[PDB]
C-alpha cells in the first residue's frame, strides 16, 4: 500500500543544498518525500538514472536527446513552462547576444572569443554550432566536432568540453584549479547565466543563450541598450526582438525518468505538490523556481511558471520534433549523408507487404525513394513526426489524425473516374467515393433497421467507409458509446484483441496477428472487409461500392473471390430499402474524401515533384508500368495506394485537413471522439499546444 520516495539527482554542491532545502520543506508540508543523490554532471545523472541509482533530473533539450539514446533510453516526464513575455510556453528561442560596438555579424564569428552554456546544450551548442557548420570547414563525423569548433573560436568557455585535448575550448572559463570548465555550477561560466557573465565581464565577444537571459540579468532597460542580438540574416537587433532575431526555437527543458519502471507518477505527484506549494509566490519558506546569485538555474529553471505532464506515447524524438532532431542528428553526420537525405523521399510503409512493394519502388527509382516501415498507421505518422519518414497515403479517417498533428495533404488519389480519362486526372477535381453497407442477397431478412446484434466486418477502426461513417450514424440512433456491444461479434482491425470487435478476424495464414491493422490480417482493408462478408464470417460489411465490383465476377481470382458474382450482393439503404450493388448512387451511407498523401508542410513541394515524376514513369499511363513497375497496382491487396488510382491529383485549393475533409466530416469525427480518442491524437494535442 505505501509508495516510496523520488531520488532527485544533483550535479554540484550548491545544487545538492537546494535539493536538501527542497526535501526539508517538502516533508514539513507533509507532501511527497524526496531524496537527493549526488553526481557531478547531468551526463552523470543520465547514467545514474538508467542504472537505477537515481530517478529524475531536469535536462536541456540537447541532453534529453542524449538521454533517450539506446543504453539509457530515458523519457521526458514533465516539461517546464516559461515566460514568453506573453502567453506561457513550453518552447523558447535560442539566441546569440553581443555587446554594442563590436561590429561583426553572424557570418563573421571566426576568430572571436565565445562563451557557451555547456557542451551539448540546445542554444549553448547544438543550435549555434549547427548554424555555423558551414563556416567550420569540417569533414564530418570521423573528425571530432570539437577539434573543429576549437579552431574557429579563438578561445571559449564551453563547460564539459574536453579542455585537455582542446584547451582553447576551456581557456576563457574561470574556476579554481580543477574547478575550471566544470560541467556544473562549479565553473562560474556554466549555463545561461555564466554564458552571460563570461560575456559581460568582457571575457568573450558573443554569448549563446536563451531569449530571456539578458532580461534575467539586466532588469533596467538602460543596462540592456548596451547589448544586441546577432540575427541569422547578418543584421543586429535589440535584445527584445528575439521573436524576429533568433537562431532557433527549441523545446523546453524536461524532467526525464526511465522508460520501464521509472515511477513517472511518483515524480509527477512530487512536482505537482511542489508547484502548488512552492511555485509562483505560493510560499516564502522555500521557493522552487528561485536560486542563489552565486549560482543560478539550480535543480530547475529559475522563474519557470511550472510544469505540464507529458503524455505517455511521447518519447524524446516526438518530444523534440523533426526540426530539432534533424539538426542534432546532423552534427553527427557527414555533409554527404545529410545532403542525401534531404533529396530522397522516405515513404512509410505499413506492415510487411507494403514494405516489399516499397522496396521494389526503391530500386526501380534508383533510390529517389527510400523506405521506412511500421506495423500500424499511427506508427508511420509518428515516424513522419520524428522526421524519419517523409510521407504516406492515408484514408480520410487518418488524414484527420495527421492533420491534428500538423501534417498537410499534399496530393489526392483520383480513381479512374469517369468523364474524360485524358490529362484531366491531375487537375480533375477529386470526386470522393461512396461509402456503403453491403449484405448478401440471400439474407433478405437483414436491413439497416435490423443490424442490431448481427455480425459485422469493418475495414479498420479509424477509417472512413468502415468505422467513421456507420459508427457515426449508429451512435446517433443509439445514443451509446458502447461500440463493441452493438454488433454481436465483429472484425475491425486495430480494436482490442480481447474485445468482440476482434472476434471475427483471422490473422495471417497460420492465423497469428489476429486483428492487426495491416495486411497481415486477411480481413483488414476494403478487400479483407469484403472477404469477411464473403467467407460467411460476417453479416454486414462496410466498404465503398466499388469494392464489390472489383472482387466479383471473376475479376479477383483468389480462391475465395473467383466464383463471386455481383448478383449475390445488395446494399442496405438508409431508409431501410435494399438496392443491388450497382444502385449505390441511390443507396449509400455517405460520400467520403479520397485518400490523400500527407507530409510536413516543409517537404510538400519537393514531395509533390518527386511524386509527379515517379507517377509519370510508373503510373496509370506509366510507360514502364506493366513493364518494370506499376505504382498503382498490387493484385487487389491495395498496397501503398488503391489499385484503382489513375493518378495523384491536385487538392483544388483544399490544402488543410479541415478544408480537404470538409466541415461535416471533420465535425462528425469530433462528436464520435466523445466516445473515444487515441494516444496519438492525445500526444499531438500537447505537442501542438
Ligand atoms: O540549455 C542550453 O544551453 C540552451 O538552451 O542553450
Ligand atoms: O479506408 C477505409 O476503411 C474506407 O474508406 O472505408
Ligand atoms: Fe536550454
Ligand atoms: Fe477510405
Amino acid at each position: 500500500a505505501p509508495r516510496k520516495s523520488v531520488r532527485w539527482c544533483t550535479i554540484s554542491p550548491a545544487e545538492a543544498a537546494k535539493c536538501a532545502k527542497f526535501q526539508r520543506n517538502m516533508k514539513k508540508v507533509r507532501g511527497p518525500s524526496v531524496s537527493c543523490i549526488r553526481k557531478t554532471s547531468s551526463f552523470e545523472c543520465i547514467q545514474a538514472i538508467a542504472a537505477n541509482k537515481a530517478d529524475a533530473v531536469t535536462l536541456d533539450g540537447g541532453l534529453v536527446y542524449e538521454a533517450g539514446l539506446h543504453p539509457y533510453k530515458l523519457r521526458p516526464v514533465a516539461a517546464e513552462v516559461y515566460q514568453t513575455r506573453g502567453k506561457p510556453q513550453t518552447r523558447y528561442y535560442a539566441v546569440a547576444v553581443v555587446k554594442k560596438g563590436s561590429g561583426f555579424q553572424l557570418n563573421q564569428l571566426q576568430g572571436v572569443k565565445s562563451c557557451h552554456t555547456g557542451l551539448g546544450r540546445s542554444a549553448g551548442w547544438n543550435i549555434p554550432i549547427g548554424t555555423l557548420r558551414p563556416y567550420l570547414n569540417w569533414t564530418g563525423p570521423p573528425e571530432p566536432l570539437q577539434k573543429a569548433v576549437a579552431n574557429f573560436f579563438s578561445a571559449s568557455c564551453v563547460p564539459c568540453a574536453d579542455g585537455k585535448q582542446y584547451p582553447n575550448l576551456c581557456r576563457l572559463c574561470a574556476g579554481t584549479e580543477a574547478d575550471k570548465c566544470a560541467c556544473s555550477s562549479q565553473e562560474p561560466y556554466f549555463g545561461y547565466s555564466g554564458a552571460f557573465k563570461c560575456l559581460e565581464n568582457g571575457a568573450g565577444d558573443v554569448a549563446f543563450v536563451k531569449d530571456s537571459t539578458v532580461f534575467e540579468n539586466l532588469p533596467d532597460e538602460a543596462e540592456r541598450d548596451k547589448y544586441e542580438l546577432l540575427c541569422p540574416d547578418n543584421t543586429r537587433k535589440p535584445v527584445d526582438a528575439f521573436k524576429e532575431c533568433h537562431l532557433a526555437r527549441v523545446p523546453s527543458h524536461a524532467v526525464v525518468a526511465r522508460s520501464v519502471d521509472g515511477r513517472e507518477d511518483l515524480i509527477w505527484k512530487l512536482l505537482h505538490r511542489a508547484q502548488e506549494e512552492f511555485g509562483r509566490n505560493k510560499s516564502s519558506a522555500f521557493q522552487l523556481f528561485g536560486s542563489t546569485p552565486g549560482e543560478q538555474d539550480l535543480l530547475f529553471k529559475d522563474s519557470a511558471l511550472g510544469f505540464v505532464r507529458i503524455p505517455s506515447q511521447i518519447d524524446s524524438g516526438l518530444y523534440l520534433g523533426a526540426n530539432y532532431l534533424t539538426a542534432t542528428q546532423n552534427l553527427r553526420e557527414t555533409a554527404a549523408e545529410v545532403a542525401a537525405r534531404r533529396e530522397r523521399v522516405v515513404w512509410c510503409a505499413v506492415g510487411p507487404e507494403e514494405e516489399r512493394k516499397c522496396k521494389q519502388w526503391s530500386d526501380v527509382s534508383n533510390r529517389k525513394v527510400a523506405c521506412a516501415s511500421a506495423s500500424t498507421t499511427e506508427e508511420c505518422i509518428a515516424l513522419v513526426l520524428k522526421g524519419e519518414a517523409d510521407a504516406l497515403n492515408l484514408d480520410g479517417g487518418f488524414i484527420y489524425v495527421a492533420g491534428k498533428c500538423g501534417l498537410v495533404p499534399v496530393l489526392a488519389e483520383n480513381q479512374k473516374s469517369q468523364n474524360s480519362n485524358a490529362p484531366d486526372c491531375v487537375h480533375r477535381p477529386p470526386e470522393g467515393y461512396l461509402a456503403v453497407a453491403v449484405v448478401r442477397k440471400s439474407d433478405a431478412d437483414l436491413t439497416w433497421n435490423s443490424l442490431s446484434g448481427k455480425k459485422s466486418c469493418h475495414t479498420g477502426v479509424g477509417r472512413t467507409a468502415a468505422w467513421n461513417i456507420p459508427m457515426g450514424l449508429l451512435f446517433n440512433q443509439t445514443g451509446s458509446c458502447k461500440f463493441d456491444k452493438f454488433f454481436s461479434q465483429s472484425c475491425a482491425p486495430g480494436a482490442d484483441p480481447q474485445s468482440s470487435l476482434c472476434a471475427l478476424c483471422v490473422g495471417n495464414n497460420e492465423n497469428e496477428n489476429k486483428c492487426m491493422p495491416n495486411s497481415e490480417e486477411r480481413y483488414y482493408g476494403y478487400t479483407g472487409a469484403f472477404r469477411c462478408l464473403a467467407e460467411k464470417a460476417g453479416d454486414v460489411a462496410f466498404v465503398k461500392d466499388v469494392t464489390v465490383l472489383q472482387n466479383t465476377d471473376g475479376k479477383n481470382s483468389e480462391p475465395w473471390a473467383k466464383d463471386l458474382k455481383q448478383e449475390d450482393f445488395e446494399l442496405l439503404c438508409l431508409d431501410g430499402t435494399r438496392k443491388p450493388v450497382a444502385e449505390a448512387e441511390s443507396c449509400h451511407l455517405a460520400r467520403a474524401p479520397n485518400h490523400a498523401v500527407v507530409s510536413q508542410s516543409d517537404r510538400a513541394q519537393h514531395l509533390k515533384k518527386v511524386l509527379f515524376l515517379q507517377q509519370d514513369q510508373f503510373g496509370g499511363n506509366g510507360p514502364d508500368c506493366p513493364g518494370k513497375f506499376c505504382l498503382f497496382k498490387s493484385e487487389t491487396k491495395n498496397l501503398l495506394f488503391n489499385d484503382n488510382t489513375e493518378c495523384l491529383a491536385e487538392l483544388q485549393g483544399k490544402t488543410t485537413y479541415e478544408q480537404y475533409l470538409g466541415s461535416e466530416y471533420v465535425t462528425s469525427i469530433t462528436n464520435l471522439r466523445r466516445c473515444s480518442s487515441s494516444p496519438l491524437l492525445e500526444a499531438c494535442a500537447f505537442l501542438r499546444a
